[PDB]
């Protein structure tokens, strides 16, 4: 916590040696406090921290399936080589959910490229070695003396000895491309925000012209912008998407290592050799996990970024519109991401508070016959003068007449510019009249004559009160004003002096605002509508952050100012931050702080902004969005960087994203719950059936070729009433409702065991209890009940989903299962209603008899509305279906 | 024990003097056998030994009632007073019962006045006190010196010692009114059947003519009619429908005592509050008990006896018909049942096997003739001429042409009756005629000439040898013959004497038996249809018995006797009883056993009689039948009477018997389930539910105003499949479609456990868990709760039994249900108005809201699916769903 306190004695004394720095000294000063340098790198062994997560219970299902085959290895030989109809597939299944897992981040991994920049060197720096040269930046230290000139950049912050009308860009720090002054005299003793300090410099900085010579004080992490530059690393956080799907894959791990355990003890102990147990429960642990879910998670996730690459949008990391989806809170920059940087007119009115034509009109002749220098506010008066819809040509035609004699441009020494123009009027060389506009100080010193009432008066001391009481209700709103002045004069055979251009009558005031974007408005309310509240992190000066958003309509209550939060504690800022709104004057590690503890409190935080110092939030937050006039790092740093300028896309990925979320929400149950059900079955009925059900490699067909369908469940119709509150990732749900949906297929599971077992195997191959254990009808026998167990289960299972996907009334009411889904569905039964192929070799073929079919449609009618009744309660109970 | 071998001791003496009897003989008859009197008795104690049954779960539930308000009324004041509502319909329940079983039972005890008929005293004896006197059967003596005259009743079993062609008739043992000849000479030893036993007599028998002289062997209940009267008695065994039904009892007593102390346990265990358990254990108990169930066993039986009552058929106890349903092998009698006992021509033959009619004429004449004595022989050759196609009335003509000169009419001494006419052609005094008939033997002997061929030879050795091979070939036939010979004989000087009744000329022979009734064929082809054995247990001869059963179609082979059946073992006759189709020569003693031996080895047997000696047997059996033309106490002692003589009616008797059976267990089978499916639920809601689903006052008004639509299921419309074999009554077949289309209905009652909790949540109730334990809440909710499974509960039960009425056919192949019962079916479901009545204050039932029927609806149609599915594997597994 080495701050820079020490003041009046760093003044008129360098307080360190003068360039003479001991070696020891120097050592001891790099060892307590360090050099200047930035440190950065990256990172190519991503695949191991890519793939655990969901492939660890894919790896698991391989090691326990292959091991099987081991077992049934060195004894036996075709069952013991019959099994890689599985390891390979369970082999092939992992490979690609761990590559999924990869792309899902690689692509923020290989389009962060935010370590171009920086690096700077070739300084003009004095030193003892041959005065005023180029010099690397790693010669300059603590306690250095350098010298800022015309062209050179700072490399490092300074306390600055020396100035003489310096003006420096700090758009790297602040945002604002408007150059501020930047004096070496020392500030006030209590200070303010580091961007306002004066007396101290900021490295990144551009200084076209000038000289001022400083000391180094600060390096290392004290450093700003060596701090922004230090904070965008690989400090990737997982995103609230990242923790859903582990928190998923985990429910789906504890209803595994729950049922397994049990189905495993109870057919070891009950009736057959443990390896039937251990073949009974890898049938359990591999229906219960839905093998292609990654796919189908990738799936959603690139349509929703290809919908978005559409509206004209970057996406960056390709699991960032998920995210935008989930947004809860939108913390925003200020400075050029709503507003546009751009000074233009809003206020410019009379001593009396309505528009002057004639003192525009003025500004408007010194702004066009301003030939001199041209200025920022000089363009913002032209501009509102075409704005204003008043003519212009009269006044282009009063060049023959307004004359342009002479002028003295913006010269920043009296910052006053006055040009001097004789009034032809009606064709005779009148009187020769001066305006002159600058700074409210000087304006104030000399005026002494003030236009009120219609005539010229002397500037009373209540003249001195409205006038100060107008800059008041200027400044205010944080809003700066310039003040012009014209005075009347024979005609000047001689020079104009500054003693002169005193008691001169002034016009009025001036105010040149950067107005938000038009769409900025909309956009807030837009986002305000779909439950997404929005702050304000700028390091913009409270005044003018209550004048904007005092305009858009976004509540501006008691906004927070930087000293404030870097004063409180965590705990606290959280509980403040979250019940509150606009903040000023931060720094960006107060940004990414503020962003860190939003996040903590549990709400999904996404951030946009345009400049430098906004790449710590944009990093820190779950997606960093970027507009179009963002600098180059910060693009870089974006996750859904813009193009156009409107900010209403917005929504349209707001809106977006939640429909994917939804259509990966509905799967994740609407698979699980089926899942669940379909080893349920194979569970409470694993002690009754003297053989399994339905061996390993069938379920694997069954939980492939039906996941299949799901690669087209990210195009269904999502109502419309899911899309108005930002959803958050809870996986307890979705443990309920399999619990709740899932068994009511189990029963009907049993019902076709029994049937099957009863009425449709015996009728072919002679009823059970009567055919050789060896093989003879046997072997028939077990592949018929697989094969009928196999169709039936698979035609209740996916033809269930138009009942499950939507609330209450199917159909009818919320038209289900948009056609590209209905026709997957349809044409994907159609493909599994077919083990009557050479493809029977799966170990069951077995062409169902015609009169299974009639038994199969009555299950799958009555489950269907059984799931209806349950759905109905489920719906009742808790809050809804997801 | 003392057979009729005691020779050269009692037989060819008298072991006293004759007549000359002391006192001190009869003291010693009295000391070595005791009283001669016979044992009677009755009972009125119907009461006590019908109650039980069925009734003690009855009786038992209404203990537990009132336990239940004692224990609610020893503590409490103001709940201790509502438990009359239901203690007093199940009293007048065990009421309703007791008298419903007392009546179907009751029917035949007081049907039965055999003690009260039979009886008969006052037999003339001669006694040296008073000469000859009238001395009653409970008066003689063992040994008494007995004389027998013509009309008298014998007083004992008699070993007759003097005799002069006596002949008894025995149609009170054998069934045959026609008189058997009794010999008082020494016989055989071994002696052989009642009809065979020609030294000695039996009780009951009228002597038709000849006086004899004879001593008592035994008395009392030795004697064979003191035997049956000894063994019948109001002994009416249980028949296989008590047996049944008490099989139904006890397979619910163990369902009830399987499950009501489990859900006691299980709410005493959890929910610490054991009143509420013991009501929970109550309502279990209350609603797995068909409550109606004897009312609905005894409308069945009504319905089935009325219906048959108005086929000439009086029915005497209840029970009859559904005994005739369930019968599986009919024993009748020959005697009178079988056959008419009517003597009718079969075969009109000459000596040599060629069909005369002039032996018929001569016959015809020979009968028509015969004025001084009737006869029923001399009828039956004039029935069987009229009816052998030969024109009587020019018969009639030769009647004038052939005209009387006198007859000796059938004496005592040679047993011949003969008749001379004259041959008066037109008049003219012609040579006469004699013509003499009678039995062979004599005549045979006295004959000297033979006709044949048209001429006349000597009586040879050879042709005597081919007219007795032909005679005994009649008489292994059975047929009764008659020899007739006829004599030209010159004008005699005087009349005709015992002298002109030698050098006979034979014509031919005749043939007299008892043809089996018209329909009896046919009958017995019927019942024989209807998987109905036939035998034809007979006292008879195994000649015509054998006979009789080729004429009617039976296995004539292995006709048993009776000698070796008395002889062998019980064990052992069962084994032939089941392998022999005719049984001959059988006392009133065997008929019973064998009846009984053939009820024992798991047939339920019916016996058809007409005479005295059927009783014992009509007794044994399980329903007795009596035809028209039986005695008085066969009619009395059998359960069935016919009243047409037509046999054909019985099998449709039996087809009633059947269908009356049919829709009674196919009411057995839908409630039992219903009921257990119904408080199946409860059970596993008893862990879980909060509070009683439903209190016993309701589930009594579910099972009772439920059952008041079974009393309208006998009229529902049987199958035509299930009547072509006799059912047995099977208690563990109502067991197995208990346990597996009974739990079918659990699934669809756990679900509206469900939706009534969680949509009558917003039935202003708000959701449970949030509600006081105080009022307009955890009392409406609860109301509610029970409007609820209770409304579905009599829908789900009352309109699934259409479904699981009939075996495998759905809706269309049986023409589901008659008219009444789905009349009275919906007309009782439209009972859905209780709870929105005055009377739905019964505490709860409160008033249903709109919402509840479209589920309602729903669940009504899902059930019945899964029971179609229930029930394609039922009959699939075992065989029948009845
Ligand atoms: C009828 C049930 C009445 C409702 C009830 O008991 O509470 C609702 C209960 C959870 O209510 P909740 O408000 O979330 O209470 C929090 C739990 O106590 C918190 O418990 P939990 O949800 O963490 O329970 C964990 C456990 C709970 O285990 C179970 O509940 C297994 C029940 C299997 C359902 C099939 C029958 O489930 C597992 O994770 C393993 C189960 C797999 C083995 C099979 O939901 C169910 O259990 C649904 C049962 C399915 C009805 C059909
Ligand atoms: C649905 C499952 C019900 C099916 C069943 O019990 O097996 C019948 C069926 C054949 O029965 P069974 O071999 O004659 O068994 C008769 C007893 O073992 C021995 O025959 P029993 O003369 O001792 O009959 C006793 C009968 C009567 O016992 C009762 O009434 C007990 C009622 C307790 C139910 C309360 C809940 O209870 C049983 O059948 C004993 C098992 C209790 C069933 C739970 O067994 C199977 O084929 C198993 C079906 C597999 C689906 C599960
Ligand atoms: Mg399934
Ligand atoms: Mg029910």
């Amino acid at each position: 916590f080495a701050k820079t306190s020490t003041k009046e004695e760093l003044f008129q004394k360098f307080k360190t040696s003068n360039k003479g720095l001991s070696e020891e000294q120097v050592e001891i000063s790099r060892e307590q406090y360090g050099d200047n340098t930035i440190t950065r790198g990256k990172k190519s062994s991503l695949i191991k921290r890519l793939y655990q997560a969901f492939i660890n219970p894919f790896t698991i299902i391989l090691f326990v399936l292959a091991l099987v085959s081991a077992f049934t290895d060195i004894i036996l030989a075709a069952p013991g080589e019959k099994n890689p109809q599985g390891l390979i597939i369970i082999t092939t299944m992992v490979l690609i959910s761990g590559i999924l897992r990869f792309v899902q981040e690689t692509r923020s991994g290989n389009a962060a490229e935010n370590l171009l920049k920086m690096i700077t060197t070739t300084t003009n720096v004095h030193r003892l070695e041959s005065g005023s040269q180029e010099i690397p930046i790693e010669e300059v230290l603590v306690g250095d003396i350098i010298h800022l000139s015309a062209g050179d950049m700072v490399p490092a912050d300074l306390r600055i000895i020396q100035a003489k009308d310096l003006f420096i860009s700090q758009a790297s720090l602040t945002g604002e491309s408007e150059p501020v002054e930047k004096l070496d005299l020392a500030t006030a003793a209590a200070a303010a925000s580091i961007t306002e300090s004066v007396n101290l410099a900021f490295m990144g900085s551009n200084v076209i012209s000038g000289s001022a010579y400083g000391v180094v004080i600060a390096t290392g992490d004290a450093t700003i912008f060596g701090e922004m530059a230090k904070s965008v690393t690989e400090d990737s956080t997982k995103t609230t998407f990242e923790k859903g799907v582990n928190s998923v894959s985990w429910v789906l791990i504890r209803f595994m290592l729950v049922m397994v355990p049990f189905v495993l003890l109870i057919n070891g102990f009950t009736k057959g050799d443990w390896m039937e147990a251990a073949l009974f429960a890898l049938a359990v642990a591999v229906g219960l996990t839905p093998e292609m879910l990654p796919m189908i998670v990738t799936t959603c996730l690139a349509k929703g970024a290809v919908t978005m690459s559409k509206e004209k949008t970057i996406i960056k990391n390709l699991n960032s519109i998920q995210n935008l989806g989930s947004m809860n809170i939108l913390c925003t920059d200020k400075t050029g991401t709503l507003t546009q940087d751009k000074v233009v007119l809003m206020r410019h009115l009379d001593i009396h508070g309505q528009e002057n034509i004639r003192v525009l009109r003025h500004g408007f002749l010194n702004s066009y016959y301003q030939t001199g220098l041209k200025n920022l506010m000089d363009l913002a008066i032209i501009e509102g003068a075409e704005a204003k819809q008043d003519k212009n040509p009269e006044l282009g035609g009063l060049s023959s007449k307004y004359t342009k004699v002479d002028e003295i441009p913006f010269d920043f020494e009296r910052r006053r510019m006055s040009v001097v123009v004789k009034s032809n009027t009606n064709g005779a060389t009148s009187k020769t009249q001066m305006i002159t506009k600058g700074a409210a100080e000087e304006m104030l010193d000399i005026c002494t004559l003030v236009e009120d009432k219609g005539n010229v008066v002397h500037l009373t001391p209540e003249l001195r009160a409205y006038i100060l009481k107008k800059v008041d209700e200027l400044n205010e709103e944080g809003m700066r004003v310039i003040l012009v002045a014209q005075k009347t004069n024979p005609s000047p055979i001689d020079t104009f002096s500054v003693q002169d251009e005193s008691e001169m009558v002034l016009m009025g005031y001036l105010a040149f605002l950067d107005p938000p974007k038009e769409s900025t408005a909309k956009a807030i309310k837009a986002l305000n509508k779909y439950g997404v509240s929005v702050k304000i992190l700028t390091g913009d000066n409270d005044k003018v952050t209550r004048s904007v958003c005092k305009q858009v309509g976004l509540p501006v209550d008691k906004t927070i100012l930087g000293s404030d939060i870097d004063q409180l504690d965590d705990n606290e800022l959280a509980a403040v931050a979250a019940a509150a709104s606009v903040f000023a004057k931060l720094s960006p590690q107060q940004k990414a702080r503020i962003v860190t503890t939003l996040r903590n409190s549990g709400n999904s935080v996404g951030y946009m902004g345009d400049g430098i110092n906004d790449a710590a939030a944009m990093k820190s937050s779950d997606v960093g969005i970027s507009v179009d006039s963002a600098v180059d790092i910060a693009k870089e740093s974006a996750d859904v960087i813009l193009l156009e300028k409107d900010l209403m896309v917005l929504e349209k990925g707001i809106i977006e994203g939640r429909k994917t979320y939804a259509n990966m929400i509905k799967y994740i149950k609407m698979t699980a719950s089926s899942n669940f059900g379909n080893m349920f079955s194979v569970l409470i009925a694993s002690a009754f059936l003297p053989f399994i059900p339905m061996l390993s490699i069938h379920i694997l067909l069954l939980n492939l070729i039906y996941d299949f369908s799901c690669t087209a469940i990210p195009w269904d119709n999502v109502d419309e009433e899911y899309l108005v509150v930002p959803r958050k990732w809870d996986a307890s749900s979705v443990s309920k409702f399999m619990l709740w949906i899932g068994p009511t297929s189990s029963v009907f599971d049993i019902t076709t065991y029994l049937l099957m077992f009863f009425v449709i195997c015996p009728a072919t191959f002679g009823p059970f209890s009567s055919l050789v254990p060896g093989s003879v009808a046997y072997i028939g026998f077990i592949a018929l009940f697989h094969t009928g167990w196999f169709v039936e289960s698979m035609w209740t299972q996916t033809l269930v989903i138009h009942m499950i996907r939507t609330p209450k009334i199917p159909f009818l009411q919320s038209r289900a299962s948009a056609p590209l889904t209905i026709l997957t569905f349809m044409g994907i039964i159609g493909l599994t209603i077919i083990p009557f192929t050479s493809f029977g070799h799966s170990i069951g073929l077995m062409a169902l008899p015609i009169n299974f079919f009639p038994w199969l449609i009555l299950t799958v009618v009555m489950y269907m509305m059984l799931v209806t009744i349950f759905k109905k309660i489920f719906v009742s109970k808790y809050g809804e279906l997801l």
